[PDB]
DNA sequence: GCTATGAGTGGCCCCTGTGGAGAGAAGCC
DNA sequence: GGGGCCACTCATAGC
RNA sequence: GGCUUCUCUCCACAGGUUUUAGAGCUAGAAAUAGCAAGUUAAAAUAAGGCUAGUCCGUUAUCAACUUGAAAAAGUGGCACCGAGUCGGUGCU
């Protein structure tokens, strides 16, 4: 009698609840064998439990570090290339120069050559450092001087330029000489006036320098400048020119009456060709206009970077840095003088103390610029004569370093120009420089284009480059070796999906011709027409379809029903009145690509000839795959013999995007065995059948369907669970799905292999991490600062906003609205905000949202003003302008503004009200379907004689709202902060409710009593999944030198005492080792038994040969058989049932779960929401009275917490602190008592101890920092469900 | 009487900022 | 959020 | 049909940190006191690995025992009456 049973499952991002129930909702208990060496051979357990595990991580950090590693290697290569070029000459002047550069990081003890790196003698070094204080001085000297300089300084200059070459965002050559904004603006205006003498622009008196160099958005600057020009418009020709100079993408369709879109952008690489196209349409007279526009753009960008450099030289960057240094020097002198003359006492503080934020800290210490300004600002204002200093302080220009974080804006072309200037000046003296000028310039300019990828020789899983010849790739010969076009093709292809019906075929591009034919014939396939005298609608014949397509689809971009009726039925077939069914006013499919190719090639027969189909498809695929025009030219050169040069150029300009769903082989590649026709052939002509694509692929009379189920191959690349890896979602849900599958398998194993009747699955809600949320909070902080600065509200500058005020939606939303209510606009003060209530934009009942964007601040009275309705429309209108102002401040999110516009439109109607309610209830529930499918596939594996899957097992999906309603109705409250039994209880309720509802489509006496018994069980299996830690070797910050053995070397020969290094390696896992250690100065052998930590860095070394690794650490006479591998969260048991989990080699976590009787849980839930009951007033009052009557349970709860703590926690001081705090607040209101008590369980929660707040008193965490006591505990190994246990007593191992 | 350790307790510490190019899947409309 | 490291203070076992 | 959000891959940039070099001077046995100076540079940026690449090294996977290089496979009785981390009784 296989006991019929059902299994419940609760899948979350961190836990998997599992429960086994019979038909009577009872949870059976069984007696289980226990292996090991203890006396406890049989333990009885309940069939319920929940599995806890660490959340998975995505791959983002790994990708970031991998890319960084590649950059570092390639930069080292560039330095190597320059040194390789210079080696032959540098050998004659100073042989050891490169050794000195290479070993400079070593101490004087370990250097092999003389200690000064550059010249190796002190006098030359001192003279050099006095003559050129910074490398930029050397750069300017070499640029301007015509004299022969020492080769070593040339190497220094070239190396500094190469190793910090700067960004590549701006493409194309740039002229540094264009640095006058006003001059070039005037020149552009004069050119416009000359070409438009009839419409001169009055730009006299306009300070374009201030407007264009203003630190605003590009569109705002465009509006600002045009507003100062009378009669000129934003979208006008001159407005478009100014937008171009600002770096935007103006449209010149309208200004020149053009047929097609005319967008030009200087930052685009194709500016030359597009500008040439525009000139070919409007005339070559306007070329000077756009050249002046380009000059203006260059001036704008350079003045924005370099802040108005004056003196004429080919090296503006070096001059700017030197000027900055000189101003720094002068201001330091002035500040010293003033401080010493007025405030002598603080001189030592500002100029000597490194730990502070003074100047000494700003230079020698770790202080950044912002901190130095913050510390120095108040002192300057208390002294006299600091006007210039304060002005420079507000401008971020006082005492500025040369190497600062603003340099990210420097285009590389500046460095390229300085390089070329140096080489040109010094080429006369050094002949070898002349021949290698192009090589040296290209080393700076070259980069690997993004579509090629790593240049790997097959041994890297990330690589896709196809190499022509097996030579080593160098920056000078990149073109000859790497096939760029095939590289790009592969780069696009490998990311694309595959056809579902033919998994081994690639999908065709969206604008492929055959796709358009397929869609047109598919739509026309089911079109029915009714003429006079017809009793029934008739399908269109193949001849009719051919005629209609040839007449309309090849002649018009879009064909409508009226067009068909007036063009084919009446003109060709002579039918006056015809009814068309199934077609909605137009056909979705259109031959847009065909019409475009007709416009380009201008040959109807070439397009209509089926022999050209392959050529056209390859051309379309070429247009889809490649986005750089040069490659397109390269591949189209194959068909250049079929098209003239202008046609060739036209094709290079068109672009298509998107990919379809069906492959070529599926539609026109496979042929029916009986007929020889493809799906396209049948759609063109199917006779009386007129079978569509769905019918053709599902018709049993054709070979297409049969070949389809032939192709369906249940392949599992690598392991089978790789199917799970292919699902849509974060790995956080995916790890849980895999655990759920294995748990189901083990439950089936335990029950006796008889299959479960039914399975209930349900999904919980995801929670983001605290640290990453904190970084989000910091970004939101800086955005708040930007917004408030645009507002000008001064309240924030007195007190900087705290991360909690961001996390607390109230203050953050206060800053979003600039202290103005969003329903109805009035000034609001934060003290009044404490009273005010926050409300969703959408009415609460209609739709609820967890996100902060929907939940917006409002004043309490207007919050009460409207309920279950959108805000009144007129006040939303008056708020809309202020909302636009906030959007310009970027304070309010765009989606929030969309919600506001939805509110003003009115949005929800009664049917749409029901839609929004059902829509808050509904979750995307798409991953859930895949989980259900996987479980169904694993369970139901038998096919009937008709090859139909026999469904013995029914997979069920429910929604959390039903279970929540069930809990609320019958007072099965749950509180998360108590313990981990909540997941198990949720799974149990899921199973019960699912089975009940399926049977209905229940004894209210017996069933509820059974359920209350089930929720009252103290024994629930909680297992923490053991995991071997992996990840970084240590913390990434390098710490200074100090006398300790706990530092880890950065390199093999870099002693930490002399060079410092990393700290705090993360222990992969600990091993129990019994051996002998020499202790004392006598080196006496002592038998010891201790835990040794294995670092992640050493893991391979330990696993390769444990004995040698243990020996090298100083242990002797290691017993190999006793090497027991103990991962993180390994479980130990001590006396009195006190349990611990091994956090690492030296710290432990609490290991026991508090079993709290259910009546206390109900009381706490009722007390916590005493003022937030959502129900009938009568039941609310009954609950309130029930809370009042059982007030004495509070002392009961304190008693149970105290007893549990004294039994398993051992936190004497913290427990005494808690007890002392409790008596102090014994007259507080009950609700506050409950909310504080809820926080109290954090002491007794499973896992790592954490601090908590109790009323006003804060309790620090108690940490178990000694692992001696578990060396004689009972080790427990738990199977993934915790049902099977093997107990090993370590006290009998390695006795003294 | 003098030496050395170890054990616990409290407190501080943790790499960050950006741009460009793409193939894919889902919120609200 | 949680493990690592350090200064200090007491204790402790041996000698 | 539109939008943004999220997963995954590549190419770049700007910093930060570490050590060393940039003659500290004067009085003073020293402690120390005064005075001057400070902005830059080289190298490393997970230990390293063999497949020697202008490549690879932080994702995912992991109770114990037996067989396996690994992937993987095999290994653990039932019923009833009770419940403070599960206990007792009968059958096998």
């Amino acid at each position: 009698m296989d006991k019929k049973y059902s299994i419940g499952l609760d899948i979350g991002t961190n836990s998997v609840g599992w429960a086994v129930i019979t038909d009577e909702y009872k949870v059976p208990s069984k007696k289980f064998k226990v292996l090991g060496n203890t006396d406890r051979h049989s333990i009885k357990k309940n069939l319920i439990g929940a599995l806890l595990f660490d959340s998975g991580e995505t791959a983002e950090a790994t990708r970031l570090k991998r890319t960084a590693r590649r950059r570092y290697t390639r930069r080292k290569n560039r330095i190597c290339y320059l040194q390789e070029i210079f080696s032959n000459e540098m050998a004659k002047v100073d042989d050891s120069f490169f050794h000195r550069l290479e070993e400079s990081f070593l101490v004087e003890e370990d250097k092999k050559h003389e200690r000064h790196p550059i010249f190796g003698n002190i006098v030359d070094e001192v003279a050099y450092h006095e003559k050129y204080p910074t490398i930029y001085h050397l750069r300017k000297k070499l640029v301007d001087s015509t004299d022969k300089a020492d080769l070593r300084l040339i190497y220094l200059a070239l190396a500094h330029m190469i190793k910090f070459r700067g960004h590549f965002l701006i493409e194309g050559d740039l002229n540094p000489d264009n640095s006058d904004v006003d001059k070039l603006f005037i020149q552009l205006v004069q050119t416009y006036n000359q070409l438009f003498e009839e419409n001169p622009i009055n730009a006299s008196g306009v300070d374009a320098k201030a407007i264009l160099s203003a630190r605003l958005s590009k569109s705002r600057r465009l509006e600002n400048l045009i507003a100062q020009l009378p009669g000129e418009k934003k979208n006008g020709l001159f407005g478009n020119l100014i937008a171009l100079s600002l770096g935007l993408t103006p449209n010149f369709k309208s200004n020149f009456d053009l047929a097609e879109d005319a967008k030009l952008q200087l930052s685009k690489d194709t500016y030359d060709d597009d500008l040439d196209n525009l000139l070919a349409q409007i005339g070559d007279q306007y070329a000077d206009l756009f050249l002046a526009a380009k000059n203006l753009s260059d001036a704008i960008l350079l003045s924005d970077i370099l802040r108005v450099n004056t003196e004429i030289t080919k090296a503006p960057l070096s001059a700017s840095m030197i000027k900055r240094y000189d101003e720094h020097h002068q201001d330091l002198t002035l500040l010293k003088a003033l401080v010493r003359q007025q405030l002598p006492e603080k001189y030592k503080e500002i100029f000597f103390d490194q730990s502070k934020n003074g100047y000494a800290g700003y230079i020698d210490g770790g202080a950044s610029q912002e901190e130095f300004y913050k510390f120095i600002k108040p002192i300057l204002e208390k002294m006299d004569g600091t006007e210039e200093l304060l002005v420079k302080l507000n401008r971020e220009d006082l005492l500025r370093k040369q190497r600062t974080f603003d340099n990210g804006s420097i285009p590389h072309q500046i460095h390229l120009g300085e390089l070329h200037a140096i080489l040109r000046r010094q080429e006369d003296f050094y002949p070898f420089l002349k021949d290698n000028r192009e090589k040296i310039e290209k080393i700076l300019t070259f980069r690997i284009p993004y579509y090629v990828g790593p240049l790997a020789r097959g041994n890297s899983r990330f690589a896709w480059m196809t190499r022509k010849s097996e030579e080593t790739i160098t920056p000078w010969n990149f073109e000859e070796v790497v096939d760029k076009g095939a590289s790009a093709q592969s780069f696009i292809e490998r990311m694309t999906n595959f056809d579902k019906n033919l998994p081994n075929e690639k999908v065709l591009p969206k604008h492929s011709l055959l796709y358009e034919y397929f869609t047109v014939y598919n739509e026309l396939t089911k079109v029915k027409y009714v003429t006079e005298g017809m009793r029934k609608p008739a399908f269109l014949s193949g001849e009719q379809k051919k005629a209609i397509v040839d007449l309309l689809f090849k002649t018009n971009r879009k064909v409508t029903v009226k067009q068909l009726k007036e063009d084919y039925f009446k003109k060709i077939e002579c039918f006056d009145s015809v009814e068309i069914s199934g077609v909605e006013d137009r056909f979705n499919a259109s031959l847009g690509t065909y019409h475009d190719l007709l416009k380009i090639i201008k040959d109807k027969d070439f397009l209509d000839n089926e022999e050209n189909e392959d050529i056209l498809e390859d051309i379309v695929l070429t247009l889809t795959l490649f986005e750089d025009r040069e490659m397109i030219e390269e591949r189209l050169k194959t068909y250049a013999h079929l098209f003239d040069d202008k046609v060739m150029k036209q094709l290079k300009r068109r672009r298509y995007t998107g990919w379809g769903r069906l492959s070529r082989k599926l539609i026109n590649g496979i042929r029916d065995k009986q007929s020889g026709k493809t799906i396209l052939d049948f759609l063109k002509s199917d006779g009386f059948a007129n079978r569509n694509f769905m019918q053709l692929i599902h018709d049993d009379s054709l070979t297409f369907k049969e070949d389809i189920q032939k192709a369906q191959v249940s392949g599992q690349g690598d392991s089978l669970h790789e199917h799970i890896a292919n699902l849509a979602g974060s790995p956080a849900i995916k790890k849980g799905i895999l655990q759920t599958v294995k748990v189901v398998d083990e439950l089936v194993k335990v029950m006796g292999r008889h299959k479960p009747e039914n399975i209930v699955i349900e999904m919980a809600r995801e929670n983001q991490t605290t640290q990453k949320g904190q970084k989000n909070s910091r970004e939101r902080m800086k955005r708040i600062e930007e917004g408030i600065k645009e507002l000008g509200s001064q309240i924030l500058k007195e007190h900087p906003v705290e991360n909690t005020q961001l996390q607390n939606e109230k203050l953050y939303l206060y800053y979003l609205q600039n202290g103005r209510d969003m329903y109805v606009d009035q000034e609001l003060d934060i003290n009044r905000l404490s009273d005010y209530d926050v409300d969703h934009i959408v009415p609460q009942s209609f739709l609820k949202d967890d996100s902060i964007d929907n939940k917006v601040l409002t004043r309490s009275d207007k919050n009460r003003g409207k309920s279950d309705n959108v805000p009144s429309e007129e006040v939303v209108k008056k708020m809309k302008n202020y909302w636009r102002q906030l959007l310009n401040a970027k304070l309010i999110t765009q989606r929030k503004f969309d919600n506001l516009t939805k509110a003003e439109r009115g949005g929800l109607s009664e049917l749409d009200k029901a839609g929004f309610i059902k829509r808050q209830l509904v979750e995307t529930r798409q991953i859930t379907k895949h989980v259900a499918q996987i479980l169904d596939s694993r369970m139901n594996t038998k096919y009937d004689e008709n090859d139909k899957l026999i469904r013995e097992v029914k997979v069920i999906t429910l929604k959390s709202k039903l279970v929540s309603d069930f809990r609320k109705d019958f007072q099965f409250y749950k509180v998360r902060e108590i313990n981990n039994y909540h997941h198990a209880h949720d799974a149990y309720l899921n199973a019960v409710v699912g089975t009940a509802l399926i049977k209905k489509y229940w004894d209210k006496g017996r069933d509820f009593a059974t359920v209350r018994k089930v929720l009252s069980m103290p024994q629930v299996n909680i297992v923490k999944k053991t995991e071997v830690q992996t990840g970084g070797f240590s913390k990434e910050s390098i710490l200074p030198k100090r006398n300790s053995d706990k530092l880890i070397a950065r390199k093999k020969d870099w002693d930490p005492k002399k060079y410092g290094g990393f700290d705090s390696p993360t222990v992969a896992y600990s091993v129990l080792v019994v051996a002998k250690v020499e202790k004392g100065k006598s080196k006496k052998l002592k038998s010891v038994k201790e835990l040794l930590g294995i670092t992640i860095m050493e893991r391979s070394s330990f696993e390769k040969n444990p004995i040698d690794f243990l020996e090298a650490k100083g242990y002797k006479e290691v017993k190999k058989d006793l090497i027991i591998k103990l991962p993180k969260y390994s479980l130990f048991e001590l006396e009195n049932g006190r349990k611990r989990m091994l956090a690492s080699a030296g710290e432990l976590q609490k290991g026991n779960e508090l079993a709290l009787p259910s009546k206390y849980v109900n009381f706490l839930y009722l007390a916590s929401h005493y003022e937030k009951l959502k129900g009938s007033p009568e039941d609310n009052e009954q609950k309130q009275l029930f809370v009042e009557q059982h007030k004495h349970y509070l002392d009961e709860i304190i008693e149970q917490i105290s007893e549990f703590s004294k039994r398993v926690i051992l936190a004497d001081a913290n427990l005494d602190k808690v007890l002392s705090a409790y008596n102090k607040h014994r007259d507080k209101p009950i609700r506050e008592q409950a909310e504080n008590i809820i926080h109290l369980f954090t002491l007794t929660n499973l896992g790592a101890p954490a601090a908590f707040k109790y009323f006003d008193t804060t309790i620090d965490r108690k940490r178990y920092t000694s692992t001696k006591e578990v060396l004689d505990a009972t080790l427990i190994h738990q199977s993934i469900t915790g049902l099977y246990e093997t107990r090993i007593d370590l006290s009998q191992l390695g006795g003294d």
